[PDB]
């Protein structure tokens, strides 16, 4: 079996090889990339995402949101206040304020020091969401608005055709942003751009060792765990490495930093954070091996997770016996 330790791989594809994207997902998963729950790969020296960013400032963040903690340095919930639209050129004058700038540090790992330390003292503010993308349109490698979509591939493998689409969204972040841990919806993969600025730094637990994290989990939110079976499809809690060691939960962290891409693999929990103003763009995707992770996701009934569209017809399909349910608590 390849990668039996799960870790991290990292993958530098020539040009040639970073034409035909499933090729590649494949390839990686052929020498056990998807053990880890998460790969970055580095794009070859030829490609670019577009010309320039010199262009953004003028996308509008709708509503950003205030990430506000509470709990304790190593195990915290945070809950987002929305807060008045601005724009991306308002956003990064913002992020690199007194207020929320990165502090200075000595590398990577002292800031990461700092960020677990510190992180639940201050409220910084996030562009979450935002349906669009910064790809070139004549960027043909890679360009995560022009993949193949997720009904197709639920199409192509089942027979079944299902209304829905699939698009991308971007994300505008600062210092101490945070990701708090989940796995994708329906437990699809993902990918995810690191277009400019600051790095993120990211933590992954293998997907066979999931049930792991989520039995600490309940544990260290109990209140949480007895209101839903589910409850970190909200997206709200985080668990430090430190506390993931002190309680031998097997993790993995890397640092994602500007022009590399990451994958997220079908049931790897993740959480992370920024390292100060950047941007980033993600979608998920499927592959032939998601389907039978759709087909055992653990689903949100009690109302918070709240999704999408075209979620709809994943649960439809795959979960018939869950649908009405899981369908109430998106009404
Ligand atoms: O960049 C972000 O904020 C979040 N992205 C992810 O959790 C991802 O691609 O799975
Ligand atoms: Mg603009
Ligand atoms: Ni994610
Ligand atoms: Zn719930």
């Amino acid at each position: 079996a390849q990668n039996p330790n799960c870790n991290i791989m990292i993958f530098h594809p020539t040009k040639e090889e970073f034409n035909d994207f499933d090729k590649y997902i494949a390839y990686m998963e052929s020498q056990g990339a998807h053990r880890a729950g998460l790969a970055k790969i580095i794009p070859p020296k030829e490609w670019k995402a577009r010309e320039t960013y010199d262009n953004i400032s003028e996308i509008l963040i709708a509503t950003p949101l205030q990430q506000v903690a509470s709990g304790r340095a190593g195990v915290f919930t945070q809950y987002h206040k929305k807060k008045k639209a601005m724009t991306v050129g308002e956003y990064r004058h913002l992020a690199n304020s007194k207020k929320y700038q990165t502090p200075p540090h000595q590398n990577f790992e002292d800031l990461e020091r700092k960020y677990w330390k510190n992180r639940i003292y201050n409220s910084p503010i996030y562009g979450a969401d935002i349906s669009g993308s910064l790809f070139d349109e004549n960027t043909k490698q890679w360009n995560l608005g022009h993949l193949g979509t997720i009904q197709d591939l639920l199409e192509k493998e089942c027979g079944v055709v299902i209304e829905g689409v699939n698009t991308p969204y971007l994300y505008f972040g600062m210092w101490k942003t945070t990701f708090a841990w989940h796995t994708e919806d329906m437990d699809l993969y993902s990918i995810n751009y690191l277009h400019l600025g600051e790095p993120k730094t990211w933590y992954v637990v293998p997907p066979e060792h999931g049930q792991r994290l989520e039995r600490l989990a309940r544990e260290l939110f109990p209140g949480s765990s007895r209101g839903c079976g589910a409850f970190l499809r909200h997206k709200v809690a985080l668990i430090s490495p430190t506390v993931l060691k002190e309680n031998g939960i097997p993790f993995n962290r890397i640092t994602q930093e500007a022009g590399e891409f990451m994958v997220t693999f079908p049931y790897g929990y993740h959480a992370g954070f920024n390292h100060g103003f950047n941007c980033a763009e993600a979608i998920n995707f499927a592959t032939p091996r998601w389907i039978d992770y759709g087909k055992m996701a653990s689903q949100c009934s009690c109302g918070e997770a709240r999704v999408t569209f075209s979620m709809d017809a994943f649960v439809r399909i795959l979960q018939p016996e869950r649908y009405d349910l899981w369908k109430r608590g998106q009404d």
